[PDB]
């Protein structure tokens, strides 16, 4: 299977890409495992492949860190999320979001049920598993536990039994048979547990399946819509269906060549202390426990030399920017234009902690609405933080087509240039907001509302007549004949490439 | 010496290996300022033009990104270190601790000399041909020839006690004549306006072109009104400015300045001025707006004369390097004076010269008992009131765990603990800067508010202090853990 469709393969792409390191000396799964992802995080390095770790047994487990992180090559610097997709490594982050959306217009490919798969080569089960014995790692010195959980697939089915959603949501090891773990509004997972609540189921079956088809994972992180099973979208983005085998306890099933497979229940009466946890904005709140749902292991079925994906998640940049920011803003270009907005563009660039999404407006057809930046920006933010892909998000800038929103630099420029702080600003203190910013839950106001603003970066006149200014710039403020006149010199003269 | 002399400064760029000879003919127009323009977008070696097409009985070689960025991280700021005597790996925070040492102490007044290198050449009354001397097209859609973009106005007020030197930007005009960009509160504007108002028609001004380094930089920066910058540039370099008379006026100009415009600016005589390509990165084609006229009476220069010009625009050229840095520096002084716990500011790079960065020391917060809604309300009173605050149009307080001469630090406190509108004071009553687009053309007036405090410092800062551990290496890992790791980085197959 190619790499988009197996994990597995993903890693071996990773190994022909020079993009992983093969690390062979015992390493700890205690901090040590998790500082050399961060490090690898925080320097846009190889993916670290831990083929030692202190305390595997029977399989279980080597540990993938920084599974999509950026490239330090900058043709390159998507590479790893490219492979996620079946993508060359020189995809820009425009063809990763593409990708995304791509199944949003067609129609699903559902998956196959195949007998069985590599996931069924080994099982643990009952009162022989004792997660406090596998090398969970700890990825943050201050973390309430070992999040096992930092990058595998929730899979969890409505009570009608029609849709099934596969999601990232957190979890940390509680007990030998148990995890705690992070189910907040809105999120699918806590929709569903929901739905198991109100009709008195005490257990809910689950599963948790980890080093899942890289296709798979990406899908399990965008807000694709509520009712909308990930595996047909899935399926529909990878151009084939996804081979799932049925659970060995529960009539829920997982990809058959998944790494490692958790079968057993979510509770949804049961609470213990989740948290805290190094988390995608760069903070742990060391002792900030809060209640969380119960999973309750009855299974553990694997592969040969089963590879558990850790994320390392923190101050830049991890797969909480490259995947949850970039996916919520290609879910939020999709509500822009469904709306009729004249939205080209939007990606969450990496300044902004994936607290921003940057929209890039086809200023031609906006000058054909006849409106103005204040009414414009008021419709923006009415479209978008009132629907589920803009939770995560508390700043959304409106940038004009001469700037690129994939690029940090341009779109602070037109932010600090464009956007006249206050006046150019339309403020959302009535919409939910995302808790887990500090600014919100450790702040001056209301955690799980208001915080939001839509920022104007479009100067008044694109509203009207266009675009009456020129960048003083190398591209913009001289002839072409004086740009390739200097281009041909350059090196010449004595100046770098 | 490189800080007190603009010919030793190109030599010591040249020994620093940050300098390139160019000494194959660049045209005056557009393509020297392209070359410039793409060294300061790419932070390459400061271009010399020793063959300008056009230089006429030694006028002028030109220097290109005088005060712009090096590439190598460990000496970025080594351009600007060397206008004040620093060593070339200098952090920020040496350049505005060395240009805010003269604030404390006593200035050291310049001492006169009969001549100087300045006094080698002469051009004199109808002699004097600016449109045919090459002075730079600096960007396409620029209104005229922008001769000075780096060189020091000398304008003395009535009182005769206070001599200005400052930067501010003029195009030639005509034969005789500049025209220049005059703005309220600038102290150019402030003299020419005590001038106008006891009824003198022509003032005695100078423009020195290719000055020591080091006055150059206090040329930049907003010191206090009826301080000479002579004396403020004496107390950082810890000697005498040698300055030598004027040739038709009593001005005194450096001894060894490139070159030398004397004559007068008009407080009657104006002349359409602009468009120019400005510190934020735009242009506006056929935007002129009248501004002052300078007459020139006669033209003094070195042998060999070099006229030091800024391709100003996108990042990164002198107006962010000097002007919002410089501006950070004065705010952070103007706070510790107010009794405000600033102990630095800075002015991201990221912000186009409107941001300005104020470290707060949380101890001596909490000692206050404040609450952040109140303390961004006093800082903005302070700074939005006062001229260094006039370019500055976001401020952001940050916690002394949070480096704000490190533009990523910055933006991580700005969008993690700031909570949008709810975090933020808007001042919509102070003076606006009209030269930022989405104030000259924006959705309100162009020279009113538009200005904002943003408190990025948490709750318990406030209260009882930093409750948080950064996710990062530095923070979320035992030392014991770091060192094992640091130590086996390269031997796994790790980069450097
Ligand atoms: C890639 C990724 C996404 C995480 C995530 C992480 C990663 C690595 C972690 C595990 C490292 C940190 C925790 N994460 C959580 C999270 N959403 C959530 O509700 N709880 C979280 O704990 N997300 C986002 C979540 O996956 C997306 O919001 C999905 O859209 C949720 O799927 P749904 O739309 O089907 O509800
Ligand atoms: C380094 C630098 C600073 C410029 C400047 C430029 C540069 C390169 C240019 C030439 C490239 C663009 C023009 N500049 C102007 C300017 N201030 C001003 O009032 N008009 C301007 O035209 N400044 C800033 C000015 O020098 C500072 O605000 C000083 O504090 C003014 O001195 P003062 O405090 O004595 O008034
Ligand atoms: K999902
Ligand atoms: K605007
Ligand atoms: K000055
Ligand atoms: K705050
Ligand atoms: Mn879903
Ligand atoms: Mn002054």
């Amino acid at each position: 299977e190619p790499p988009h469709l197996s994990f597995r393969s993903f890693v071996e792409a990773l190994r022909q890409d020079n993009d992983l390191v093969d690390i062979n000396e015992p390493v700890d799964p205690d901090l040590e495992a998790a500082a050399i992802t961060r490090l690898v995080c925080e320097t846009d390095d190889k993916a670290p492949l831990f083929n030692n770790v202190i305390g595997a047994k029977d399989g279980l487990w080597r540990i993938l860190g920084a599974p999509a992180s950026l490239r330090s090559s900058p043709k390159e610097r998507f590479g790893r999320l490219a492979r996620h997709l079946a993508l060359p490594p020189t995809a820009s982050a425009k063809d990763i979001l593409d990708k995304m959306l791509s199944a949003n217009s067609i129609p699903p490919i559902e998956p196959v049920i195949v007998p069985t798969g590599p996931v069924k080569e080994n099982s643990i089960e009952g009162e022989n598993i004792d997660l406090e014995a596998l090398p969970a790692p700890m990825v943050h010195q201050s973390d309430g536990g070992k999040y096992i959980q930092t990058y595998g697939m929730h899979v969890i089915q409505s009570p009608d039994g029609c849709w099934t959603n596969w999601s990232i949501a957190r979890a940390m090891v509680s007990g030998k048979r148990t995890l705690a773990g992070l189910v907040i509004s809105p999120q699918h997972i806590r929709k569903i547990q929901d739905q198991w609540r109100a009709i008195g189921q005490e257990e809910i079956p689950w599963a948790l399946a980890f080093g899942v088809p890289p296709t798979a994972i990406m899908a399990s992180s965008m807000p694709i819509p509520d009712g909308v099973s990930e595996a047909g979208y899935v399926g529909a983005i990878a151009g084939e269906p996804i081979k799932l085998v049925k659970c060995d306890t529960n009539n829920l099933y997982v990809p058959a060549n998944s790494e490692i497979v958790l079968e057993g229940t979510l509770s949804t009466t049961k609470m213990a202390p989740e948290g805290p946890f190094g988390e995608m904005h760069g903070y742990v709140y060391p002792g900030e426990s809060h209640p969380g749902p119960v999973y309750t292991v009855n299974k553990i079925t694997y592969r040969n030399n089963a590879i558990l994906p850790m994320s390392a998640c923190g101050r830049l940049t991890d797969e909480t920017q490259t995947m949850i920011g970039t996916l919520a803003a290609a879910e939020i270009r999709q509500l822009c234009q469904d709306a009729g907005l004249p939205i080209t563009d939007a990606f969450a660039p990496f300044v902004g902690q994936a607290t921003w999404v940057a929209l890039k407006v086809d200023t031609k057809r906006l000058r054909a609405m006849k409106t103005n930046g204040k009414a414009f920006a008021k419709r923006v933010g009415d479209v978008v933080f009132t629907q589920k892909p803009g939770f995560t998000i508390h700043r959304l800038i409106l940038v004009g087509d001469d700037i690129d929103v994939y690029d940090d630099k341009d779109v602070m420029w037109a932010f600090t240039t464009r956007c006249r702080p206050g006046t150019d600003e339309v403020f959302f203190d009535d919409v939910v907001g995302f808790q887990l910013i500090p600014y919100m839950s450790h702040g001056n106001a209301e955690a799980i509302k208001g915080g939001k603003v839509v920022s104007d970066a479009l100067l008044t006149a694109e509203y009207t007549t266009g675009k009456d200014w020129e960048s003083a710039d190398f591209k913009n403020s001289y002839p072409k004949s004086i740009q390739d006149k200097v281009l041909n010199s350059w090196e010449r003269l004595g100046f770098k490439k």
